C-alpha cells in the first residue's frame, strides 16, 4: 500500500493475531500488541503510539565503526557518524513524498517515540521459542531497513504497493519474516508482544496523514496547540474538580510556560477513523484532553467527556480572518468557534469551577449561541511532548519500582532497567535549561523516587543537580539529614546537596540542624580522618548567622584537639615539617595537605567576626605566608583594627566639578570592573592605564611585611608567564589585594605617604600585566579584575583626589587665604561613636544599657541639616538592627534614623531591606494593624511612599505586596484598631500614593486587591479606622481609569447598596469605637461620600451611571447636611469633589429636582475657614454648573441666585478682605480669563564663624560659575581625542606582527551592548551619549558621513537600535539625550541608515514584536501629556486687554518640566524626520502594532480641542508645542512625502481629526500677533505647505474629501488667502533672497498651490477654482497676480516605480 515517503501511516496485523502496533512506555522499551484494544473499523484509543513516517533507510556505517569503538581516531570516527546522519538526512530528505517500491525496503522509525524500528538477529528473542528480538532504537541500526516485500499475490516488490495493504516487508538481516505471535505479557497485560520469525501473520498499512500532508507550518492532523482564552489572557484549563472533571479556564504570560494541563490533542474529520488529513477551513475539528484522555464537552458549558465518540463535543472554527488562498488553516493560527452540535460560539464564562475556596482560579466556560470571538492556537514542541512522556513512563517505572523495593527485593534485571533509568535520568539533566528542572517533580518522578522505600546516591546525584532556586522541596530532609553521616560512611555523595544548598540555599538551612551537626561532626571527625566530609561542611560555612553553631563546635573541638601528631617548634619543626612536605613525598607528605586545606576555609568562614577570631588569631605570623594563610591572619587581625566604615567627608557642588576632571578613566575602570565581566573589555581599559603613566603603628608593623610581599609579586610579574604560577601567586596576591586594598583602606592616612604608596601602586597595577580550557583558566584573571579594578577602583575612585579640593584655598575678591554643617566632626565624632556603636552586643550588661544612651538627638537635631556625606556610614548603624528587638530601648536609638531630611536618595538605598523589609512588614504586620518594627516598618513605608513616580513604580509588588497586602490582610483585615492610635491604614496607605491622586498609576491593584478576604458587613459592627483605612484604600486599588472593572468594582461587594448603610449606624460603630467618636464617623461620611471621585471616569463608563439612576442623588439629599465640618468639610471638599462628581456625565439620565438648592444653602451656611478653598470648591461648582446652562435649566425652575453667588465668589476682595498671601498675580487673573474665555466658549453648546560658612559659600558660587562652565569644553575636545580611535592604537600602540591597532571602535561597541546586562548603566551609558554628539562634531565642533557610516561600517546603527529598548528602566532619564545623539551623526546619510534598517528588517520576527514600544512612548506620552500642561495653558495669560505686568513669576522653568516627558516625544519627532527616505522604510513593516495613527493622535492631542480658530491659544500660543509640532510635521511630512495612497488615506482617517484640526488652525492661524505669531505663520504654513502637499500628491477621490470638508475652504482658503496674502503682501519690508523663509507668500503661494492641485478631479474644486480660474475683480487679479506670479501649472512625468502616477506642481513663479 503506497504512500509517498515521509507519508504518515499506521499498519495492522490481521489473521490469527489481528492487531496493530503498540508502544512500550518511555522507561520500558519493548514492542507489543493488546488484541483486546480495538478494531480496524473500531480503531484503538491510544492511537499515536502506532503511527510513524514513511521511512527511507539512511546510510550510517560511520556511527558503527565509531560505535564498535586519540580523541582523533574516534573523533574522526564520530564526525563521520554525525556526517553519516547528515548524508542520511540530506539523502533521506531526498526520500520524501517518495512512493517506496515494495522491495524498495524502507526504514521504519517510531514517530510518537521517535525511534527507528530495530531488528536484532544475534540476540535471541525470549517469548518466541527461537526467534530474533524486535525493539526500537532511535539512532537505529541496519536491521531497521525492513525489506518491503509484499504479502498477497496481487502486489510485489519493486512496486509502490497501493493504499492500505498487507505486505511482507521482512528484514533481510533478522533473516525472519516479521513474526506475530499469540503470546502476551504480565506486567502491562493489555498486549501481545512483537519480534521477527519465519511466522505467519499479516499487517495492512493503515495510513495516517500523507507525505505532502507533512508540511509543518499549518496545524496538521494530530498537531499540538494551546488553548488560550487570549482575551481572558487565559489558556483555558480543566482541572478535574472534586476527584471528577472540572473544565475551566485557568487564572490567565501569553506564550509563557503553563503547567501540563494547558495543552490538548488534535483531531480532524476523515472518512476513516485512522488516516486523518490536512487542516482546512471547511473542515471541522475535534480535540481531546490527552492528559485526562477524556475530551471536555459542552449542562451547556465546557465540561468533560470520557470518550470522544459522541458528536456534541465537536466545534466548528470560523477562521478569524478570511483566507485569500486555499482553506488549510495554519499552525498556531486563531479563529472563533461555534460548538457545532451546539452550533454555538462558546463564550468565556465569568463564574468559577472552584468558587467556595477564597480567590479561585478554576472557572465556568461554555457554549454561547451568540456570534460575537477567537483565541490563538498555540502550536507546541513535539519534542516538549516526547520529554514529558519519558518523565511519565519514568514516573511509572519509578513508582512501580518503589512498590517493588518497598514491597520486596525487586528482581535484578529490574535493577538494571531502573538504574538504566537512574542513569538515563541523571542523563536527562544533561548548561541552562530551566524547563527540564520543571517537568520531573511535575511528572510523578520526584515523589516516585523519595517513595522507593551511595548506591542511593544515583537518585541523589539526579537530585542535587536541579537543586537551584527551589525553596519548597528543601524541608522533607530534616530527618533525612542525619543520613549523610551514615551515607558519609558509604560515600561523600551527600555533601554536594548541603553545599549547592549552602551557596543558593542560605538562611532557611540555618534553622533546622542545630546541635544535630555536632553528631555528624563527632561521627565524621571520628569517621572522616582526613575529615573531608567534615570539610565540605566547613566550606558550607557562609553567612553571619553561621558563626555561632560554628563556635560551640569549637568548644567540642577543644575536646577533640588531640590528633596524636605534631605542629610545633614553634618556629623550627614547623618550618621543618614544611621542608619535609616540601619534599613532594608520598604517604607522609600526602597527609599534610588536609590540615592546610582544613585550616583555610573554616578560619575564613569567619566573616567580619574577629575577637573570638582575633583571639583565635594570635601571632600575626606570616613568613612562609603560603596560600593567604598569613593573609587571612592579617585580615582577621584587620578585623581587629579599623572597620574602615566609609569615606565621604564632604559634599556640595565640589564633588561634581572634580568628577568632571577624572574624565573617562573613571569610566574605563568602572566599566573594567563594574562591567567587562568579560576580561577583554576591562583589559582595553587597561590599555587606558599603560597610557596613563603620569592601631596605626602596631598594625603598621604587620604592614611593612605587606609592602614587601607586593613589590615581590612584581618581580614575579617580571615573569610574563603567569602560567599556573599565577594560580598560586595570583590567589595569594588576590587575598593580598582585596586585603591590600582593604589594607590601604582600613590603613590609609592623610598626608603624602599612603598616597606615595599609591605611586608605587601605579607600577604595581601596571607591573601587574595589566577558548576551550582558557575560560576556566580566565576565571582567575577575572576575579583579579574585580579586585585589581576594585583595588584600582577603591584607591582610584574616592581615594584619588582629596587635597587639590582644599589645597587651592588662596582667596577671592577680598584677600588671600591659602590653606597653607558646623561642628561636623563632633557629629562625625559622635558618629565615629556611631561606628564604635557598631561594635557591641547584649551580654556586655555593664556596657549594654547605660552609656551611649540616645545619641539619636544630634541625629534628630541635625536631621534638617544637609546630609553629612558619611550617611552610608550612618546606614551602618542601621543594618545590625535586622536581628531582633526584645529590649524596648530599641525605638529610642531606632528613631534618630526615622529623623531624616532626604528620603528619595536614601529610600533607594533603603529598599535594600525590601526582601528583609517585607519581612519587617510581614512580622511587623503579623503584629500590627518591641513595637519598633511595625512602627519602623511603617515609617519606612511612608518615606518611600512619599517619593518619585519611579518609586511607586519600585513597589513592583509581584515580590511581594500580594504577600504584604495578602499577608498584611491575612491578619490585619480581622484586626483593626479603634480611634485614635491605629496603623493598618499607614503601612498600607502610604503605599497607594499613586501620584497623590487621582486614579492612575495603580494598575497593580486589581490582582492584589483581587485575592482577598473582604471587610465586615451588616449586623453588629466591627472596629474603627481600618474600615476607614478600608474605604479610601479600596478607591486606590480599583480606581484605574482605563478598564470596565472599576464600575463593577466601585460596585462589586459594596455596590449601590453601600449608600443605605451610610445613612446610619456608623456613628454607633464610631461611638463605641473611640473617644473622638465623631472622627471615625465623619471619616465614614467621607468614605460614604467618595465612590465617585476615584476613576470617576471609570466609575460611569459603558454603564455604571444608569444602574444607580434615580436612587443615588435622591439618596444624596439624605446626607446633605452637616457642620463643625473642618474634618467633614474635608468631607465637604471631599463631599465637594465627591460633590463635584454628580452632574458631569449625566447627559441623558435625569428626572428629579431640588439638587442645586441643597448645595447652595450648604455653601452659605458655611462658617470657619477662608472661602478660597470653599470658594474654589464653590467656584469650581459655579463654573461647572454655569457651563451646562440648558440642562441646568431643565433641572430646576431657575438659578438666578447662582449668578449673584457666582459673581460674589468671582468678585470677592483681597482674600475676601485682606490676607495678602499670593504673588503670581497675572497667572491667576490670567488663566482665569482664558478659562473665562474658555468659559465664554462653553455656554452655547448648552443642553565670627558663620562668615566662614558664607564667604566660603560665595567663593564657591563665584569660582563655581567660573571654573565649571569654562572647563567642560576642553574635556569635550579630549573626548574627541578618543575619536581618532582607530589611528590611536596605531600611533604608539603601533601593533606589530599584525596586531589590531585600527578599528578599535566596533569591538568596544559590541562589548558595551553586553555590559548593560547590569541593571545600572548609570552615568556610564550617559558618558557615551556626550561623545556621539561630539562625533557629529568632528565635522561640527571642530568626513562626517564616512564617520556616521564608519561606525555603521564598523558595527553601526545595528548595535544602537538593538540597544534603545532598555531605556524603559535604565535610561528613561537619558533615553532623551540618547535619542538626540543617535540621530545627529546618522542624519544626512540615510545611505548608512538604509543599511541600519536593511540589517534590521532581517530579524523580521526579532524586529517585529519590538515596533509597538515607541508608539506607546509617544502614545503614552501622547494622550496624558496633552492633558497636563495643555489645559492649564488653555486658560491663557491674561485674556484682558492692553493700553505691574505681574506675569506669574517663573512660568518657564515649570513648562520646561512638564514638557520633559513631552520633550522625549519631541526630539523623537525630529529624528523620525531625519532617518526616513524609501517607502518600505516609511511603510512600517508587518509589525505587531505599527500604527502611524498614534502620531496623528498626539499631533491630535494638544490640538485635541481646537475645531475653529485656535484657542487653546495659551496651549496654541504656548511655545514648546511649536517645535514639537513642526518637526512632527517634518517627520509626519517625510512620511506623507512619499504620497503613498494608503498613507494619505490612512492619516486623515485614523486620526479622523488631527487632519481637520490642521485645516482649522491656518484659517485663524494665530490670534496673538508678534514674534510668536510670525513663527506661527511660517510653521503654520510651511509645515502645512509641505505636509498638505505630500498627502494630496495623488489621485483617487476618497483622500481629498475628509480635508476639504474641514474648511469653509473657498471662503476660508480665499479669505485666509486674502487675509494672509493681504496681511502679507502689503508690507514688503521683508528681507530679500530669503533662503530661509518666505512665509505668507510661498505659504500663501502654497495655498494657491493647494487650490491648484485639487483640480485633478471633482467639481467643488472647480467651484473654488474659477476665482483663480477667472475674473477682473481686484482679489481675483491679485489672485491673478498669483496664477501669473504663482506658477499655476504642473510638470511632465515619465512615472516612477512601474509607469504609474501622473503629476504635481513645481514652484517657479516670477
Amino acid at each position: 500500500s503506497f504512500l509517498h515517503i515521509g507519508d504518515i501511516c499506521s499498519l495492522y496485523a490481521e489473521g490469527s493475531t489481528n492487531g496493530f502496533i503498540s508502544t512500550l512506555g518511555l522507561v520500558d522499551d519493548r514492542c507489543v500488541v493488546q488484541p483486546e484494544a480495538g478494531d480496524l473499523n473500531n480503531p484503538p484509543k491510544k492511537f499515536r503510539d502506532c503511527l510513524f513516517k514513511l521511512c527511507p533507510m539512511n546510510r550510517y556505517s560511520a556511527q558503527k565503526q565509531f560505535w564498535k569503538a586519540d580523541a582523533v581516531l574516534l573523533n574522526k570516527l564520530h564526525h563521520a557518524a554525525d556526517l553519516e546522519k547528515k548524508q542520511n538526512e540530506t539523502e533521506n530528505r531526498k526520500l520524501l513524498g517518495t512512493v517506496i517500491q515494495y522491495g524498495n525496503v524502507i526504514q521504519l522509525l517510531h514517530l510518537k517515540s521517535n525511534k527507528y524500528l530495530t531488528v536484532n538477529k544475534r540476540l535471541p528473542a525470549l517469548l518466541e521459542k527461537n526467534a530474533m528480538r524486535v525493539t526500537l532504537d532511535e539512532a537505529g541500526n541496519e536491521g531497521s531497513w525492513f525489506y518491503i516485500q509484499p504479502f498477497y499475490k496481487l502486489r510485489s516488490i519493486g512496486d509502490s504497493v497501493v493504499i492500505g495493504d498487507k505486505v511482507v516487508l521482512n528484514p533481510v538481516n533478522a533473516g525472519q519474516p516479521l513474526h506475530a505471535s499469540s503470546h502476551q505479557l504480565v506486567d502491562n497485560p493489555g498486549c501481545n508482544e512483537v519480534n521477527s520469525v519465519n511466522c505467519n501473520t499479516s499487517w495492512k498499512i493503515v495510513l495516517f496523514m500523507k507525505w505532502s500532508d507533512n508540511k509543518d507550518d499549518i496545524l496538521k492532523g494530530g498537531d499540538v496547540v494551546r488553548l488560550f482564552h487570549a482575551e481572558q489572557e487565559k489558556f483555558l484549563t480543566c482541572d478535574e474538580h472534586r476527584k471528577k472533571q472540572h473544565v475551566f479556564l485557568r487564572t490567565t504570560s501569553a506564550t509563557s510556560a503553563t503547567s501540563s494541563k494547558a495543552l490538548w490533542e488534535v483531531e480532524v474529520v476523515q472518512h476513516d477513523p485512522c488516516r486523518g488529513g490536512a487542516g482546512y477551513w471547511n473542515s471541522l475539528f475535534r480535540f481531546k484532553h490527552l492528559a485526562t484522555g477524556h475530551y471536555l464537552a459542552a449542562v451547556y458549558s465546557l465540561v468533560s467527556v470520557p470518550e470522544g465518540n459522541d458528536i456534541s463535543s465537536i466545534f466548528e472554527l470560523d477562521p478569524t480572518t478570511l483566507r485569500g488562498g486555499d482553506s488549510l488553516v495554519p499552525r498556531n493560527s486563531y479563529v472563533r468557534l461555534r460548538h457545532l452540535c451546539t452550533n454555538t460560539w462558546v463564550h468565556s464564562t465569568n463564574i468559577p469551577i472552584d468558587k467556595e475556596e477564597e480567590k479561585p482560579v478554576m472557572l465556568k466556560i461554555g457554549t454561547s449561541p451568540l456570534k460575537e470571538e477567537a483565541f490563538a492556537i498555540v502550536p507546541v514542541s513535539p519534542a516538549e511532548v516526547r520529554d514529558l512522556d519519558f518523565a511519565n513512563d519514568a514516573s511509572k517505572v519509578l513508582g512501580s519500582i518503589a512498590g517493588k523495593l518497598e514491597k520486596g527485593t525487586i528482581t535484578q534485571n529490574e535493577r538494571r532497567s531502573v538504574t538504566k533509568l537512574l542513569e538515563d535520568l541523571v542523563y536527562f539533566v544533561t548548561k541552562p535549561n530551566r524547563e527540564r528542572q520543571k517537568l520531573m517533580r511535575e511528572q510523578n518522578i520526584l515523589k516516585q523516587i523519595f517513595k522507593l522505600l551511595h548506591i542511593c546516591r544515583l537518585c541523589y546525584r539526579v537530585l542535587r543537580h536541579s537543586q537551584q532556586d527551589y525553596r519548597k522541596n528543601q524541608e522533607y530532609i530534616a530527618k533525612q539529614f542525619g543520613f549523610m553521616q551514615k551515607q558519609i560512611g558509604y560515600d561523600v555523595l551527600a555533601e554536594d546537596t548541603i553545599t549547592a544548598l549552602l551557596h543558593n540555599n542560605r538562611k532557611l538551612l540555618e534553622k533546622h540542624i542545630t546541635a544535630a551537626e555536632i553528631d555528624t561532626f563527632v561521627s565524621l571527625v571520628r569517621k572522616n580522618r582526613e575529615p573531608r566530609f567534615l570539610d565540605y561542611l566547613s566550606d558550607l560555612c557562609v553567612s553571619m548567622n553561621k558563626s555561632i553553631p560554628v563556635t560551640q563546635e569549637l568548644i567540642c573541638k577543644a575536646v577533640l584537639n588531640p590528633t596524636n601528631a605534631d605542629i610545633l617548634i614553634e618556629t623550627k619543626l614547623v618550618l621543618s615539617r614544611f621542608e619535609f612536605e616540601g619534599v613532594s613525598t608520598g604517604e607522609n607528605a600526602l597527609e599534610a595537605g588536609e590540615d592546610e586545606e582544613e585550616v583555610w576555609l573554616f578560619w575564613r568562614d569567619s566573616n567580619k567576626e574577629i575577637r573570638s577570631k582575633s583571639v583565635r588569631e594570635l601571632a600575626q605570623d606570616a613568613k612562609e605566608g603560603q596560600k593567604e594563610d598569613r593573609d587571612i591572619l592579617s585580615y582577621y587581625r584587620y578585623q581587629l583594627n579599623l572597620f574602615a566604615r566609609m569615606c565621604l567627608d564632604r559634599q556640595y557642588l565640589a564633588i561634581n566639578e572634580i568628577s568632571g576632571q577624572l574624565d573617562v578613566d573613571l569610566i574605563l575602570r568602572c566599566m573594567s570592573d563594574e562591567n567587562l565581566p568579560y576580561d577583554l573589555r576591562a583589559s582595553f581599559c587597561r590599555l587606558m592605564l599603560h597610557m596613563h603613566v603620569d592601631s596605626k603603628d602596631e598594625i603598621k608593623e604587620r604592614f611593612a611585611q605587606t609592602m614587601e610581599f607586593v613589590e615581590e609579586y612584581l618581580r614575579d610579574v617580571v615573569c610574563q608567564r603567569f602560567p599556573f604560577s599565577d594560580k598560586e601567586k595570583n590567589k595569594l596576591t588576590f587575598e593580598v589585594v582585596n586585603l591590600a586594598r582593604n589594607l590601604i583602606y582600613f590603613g590609609f592616612y592623610n598626608f603624602s605617604d599612603l598616597l606615595r604608596l599609591t605611586k608605587i601602586l601605579l607600577a604595581i597595577l601596571d607591573c601587574v600585566h595589566v577558548p576551550e580550557k582558557e575560560d576556566i583558566m580566565v576565571m582567575d584573571t577575572k576575579l583579579k579584575i574585580i579586585e585589581i579594578l576594585q583595588f584600582i577602583l577603591n584607591v582610584r575612585l574616592d581615594y584619588r583626589i582629596s587635597c587639590l579640593l582644599c589645597i587651592f584655598k588662596r582667596e577671592f575678591d577680598e584677600s588671600n587665604s591659602q590653606s597653607s554643617g558646623a561642628l561636623d566632626f563632633e557629629h562625625i565624632e559622635e558618629q565615629a561613636e556611631g561606628i564604635f556603636g557598631g561594635s557591641e552586643e547584649n551580654t556586655p550588661l555593664d556596657l549594654d544599657d547605660h552609656g551611649g544612651r540616645t545619641f539619636l538627638r544630634v541625629l534628630l537635631h541635625l536631621t534638617m541639616h544637609d546630609y553629612p556625606p558619611l550617611v552610608s556610614g550612618a546606614l551602618q548603624l542601621l543594618f545590625r538592627h535586622f536581628s531582633q528587638r526584645q529590649e524596648v530601648l530599641q525605638a529610642f536609638k531606632q528613631v534618630q534614623l526615622l529623623v531624616t531630611s532626604q528620603d528619595v536618595d536614601n529610600y533607594k538605598q533603603i529598599k535594600q531591606d525590601l526582601d528583609q523589609l517585607r519581612s519587617i512588614v510581614e512580622k511587623s504586620e503579623l503584629w500590627v494593624y518591641v513595637k519598633e518594627i511595625l512602627i519602623r516598618l511603617s515609617k519606612l513605608c511612608v518615606q518611600e511612599s512619599a517619593s518619585v513616580r519611579k518609586s511607586r513604580k519600585q513597589q513592583q509588588r509581584l515580590l511581594r505586596n500580594m504577600g504584604a497586602h495578602a499577608v498584611v490582610l491575612e491578619l490585619l483585615q480581622i484586626p483593626y484598631e479603634k480611634a485614635e492610635d491605629t496603623k493598618m491604614q499607614e503601612i498600607m496607605r502610604l503605599a497607594h500614593e499613586f501620584l497623590q491622586n487621582f486614579c492612575a498609576g495603580n494598575q497593580q491593584n486589581q490582582a492584589l486587591l483581587h485575592k482577598h478576604i473582604n471587610l465586615f458587613l451588616n449586623p453588629g459592627i466591627l472596629e474603627a479606622v481600618t474600615m476607614q483605612h478600608i474605604f479610601m484604600n479600596n478607591f486606590q486599588l480599583c480606581s484605574e481609569i482605563n478598564e470596565r472593572v472599576v464600575q463593577h468594582f466601585v460596585h462589586c461587594i459594596e455596590t449601590h447598596g453601600r449608600n443605605v448603610q451610610y445613612i446610619k449606624f456608623l456613628q454607633t460603630i464610631v461611638k463605641a469605637e473611640g473617644k473622638f467618636i465623631k472622627k471615625c464617623q465623619d471619616m465614614v461620611m467621607a468614605e460614604l461620600v467618595n465612590s465617585g471621585e476615584d476613576v470617576l471616569v471609570f466609575y460611569n463608563d459603558r454603564a455604571s451611571f444608569q444602574t444607580l439612576i434615580q436612587m443615588m442623588r435622591s439618596e444624596r439629599d439624605r446626607m446633605d447636611e452637616n457642620s463643625p465640618l473642618m474634618y467633614h468639610i474635608h468631607l465637604v471638599e471631599l463631599l465637594a469633589v465627591c460633590t463635584e462628581g454628580k452632574n458631569v456625565y449625566t447627559e441623558i439620565k435625569c428626572n428629579s429636582l431640588l439638587p442645586l438648592d441643597d448645595i447652595v444653602r450648604v455653601v452659605t451656611h458655611e462658617d470657619c475657614i477662608p472661602e478660597v478653598k470653599i470658594a474654589y470648591i464653590n467656584f469650581l461648582n459655579h463654573c461647572y454648573v454655569d457651563t451646562e446652562v440648558e440642562m441646568k435649566e431643565i433641572y430646576t425652575s431657575n438659578h438666578m441666585w447662582k449668578l449673584f453667588e457666582n459673581f460674589l465668589v468671582d468678585i470677592c476682595r483681597a482674600c475676601n478682605n485682606t490676607s495678602d498671601r499670593k504673588h503670581a498675580d497675572s497667572i491667576l487673573e490670567k488663566y482665569v480669563t482664558e478659562i473665562v474665555m474658555s468659559i465664554v466658549t462653553t455656554f452655547f453648546s448648552s443642553p565670627s564663624r558663620d562668615y566662614r560658612n558664607i564667604i566660603e559659600r560665595l567663593q564657591d558660587i563665584v569660582s563655581a560659575l567660573e571654573d565649571r562652565l569654562r572647563p567642560l569644553v576642553q574635556a569635550e575636545l579630549s573626548v574627541l581625542v578618543d575619536v581618532l580611535h582607530r589611528p590611536e592604537l596605531l600611533f604608539p600602540e603601533n601593533t606589530d606582527a599584525r596586531r589590531k591597532c585600527e578599528s578599535g571602535g566596533f569591538i568596544c561597541k559590541l562589548i558595551k551592548h553586553t555590559k548593560q546586562l547590569l541593571e545600572e548603566n548609570e552615568e556610564k551609558l550617559c558618558i557615551k551619549v556626550l561623545q556621539t554628539l561630539r562625533e557629529m562634531m568632528t565635522k561640527d565642533r571642530g568626513m562626517s558621513l564616512a564617520e556616521v557610516q564608519c561606525h555603521l561600517d564598523k558595527e553601526g546603527a545595528s548595535n544602537l537600535v538593538i540597544d534603545l529598548i532598555m531605556n524603559a528602566s535604565s535610561d528613561r532619564v537619558f533615553h532623551e539625550s540618547i535619542l538626540l545623539a543617535i540621530a545627529l551623526l546618522e542624519g544626512g546619510n540615510t545611505t548608512i541608515q538604509h543599511s541600519f534598517f536593511c540589517r534590521l528588517t532581517e530579524d523580521k520576527k526579532s524586529e517585529k514584536f519590538f515596533k509597538v514600544f515607541y508608539d506607546r512612548m509617544k502614545v503614552a506620552q501622547q494622550e496624558i501629556k496633552a492633558t497636563v500642561t495643555v489645559n492649564t495653558s488653555d486658560l491663557g495669560n491674561k485674556k484682558k486687554d492692553d493700553e505691574k505686568a505681574k506675569d506669574d513669576l517663573e512660568m518657564s522653568a515649570v513648562i520646561t518640566i512638564m514638557q520633559p516627558i513631552l520633550r522625549f516625544l519631541q526630539l523623537l519627532c525630529e529624528n523620525h524626520n531625519r532617518d526616513l527616505q524609501n517607502f518600505l522604510r516609511c511603510q512600517n513593516n508587518k509589525t505587531n502594532y505599527n500604527l502611524v495613527c498614534e502620531t496623528l493622535q498626539f499631533l491630535d492631542c494638544i490640538c485635541g480641542s481646537t475645531t475653529g480658530g485656535l484657542g487653546l491659544l495659551g496651549l496654541y500660543i504656548n511655545e514648546k508645542n511649536v517645535a514639537l509640532i513642526n518637526q512632527t510635521l517634518e517627520s509626519l511630512t517625510e512620511y506623507c512625502q512619499g504620497p503613498c495612497h494608503e498613507n494619505q488615506n490612512c492619516i486623515a482617517t485614523h486620526e479622523s481629526n488631527g487632519i481637520d484640526i490642521i485645516t482649522a488652525l491656518i484659517l485663524n492661524d494665530i490670534n496673538p500677533l508678534g514674534k510668536k505669531r510670525m513663527d506661527l505663520v511660517l510653521e503654520l504654513k510651511n509645515n502645512a505647505s509641505k505636509l498638505l502637499l505630500a498627502i494630496m500628491e495623488s489621485r483617487h477621490d476618497s483622500e481629498n474629501a475628509e480635508r476639504i470638508l474641514y474648511n469653509m475652504r473657498p471662503k476660508e482658503l480665499v479669505e485666509v488667502i486674502k487675509k494672509a496674502y493681504m496681511q502679507g503682501e502689503v508690507e514688503f519690508e521683508d528681507g530679500e533672497n530669503g533662503e530661509d523663509g518666505a512665509a505668507s507668500p510661498r505659504n500663501v503661494g502654497h495655498n494657491i498651490y493647494i487650490l491648484a492641485h485639487q483640480l485633478a478631479r471633482h467639481n467643488k474644486e472647480l467651484q473654488t477654482m474659477l476665482k483663480p480660474g477667472g475674473q477682473v475683480d481686484g482679489d481675483e487679479a491679485l489672485e491673478f497676480y498669483a496664477k501669473h506670479t504663482a506658477q499655476i501649472e504642473i510638470v511632465r512625468l515619465d512615472r516612477t516605480m512601474e509607469q504609474i502616477v501622473f503629476p504635481v506642481p513645481s514652484i517657479c513663479e516670477f
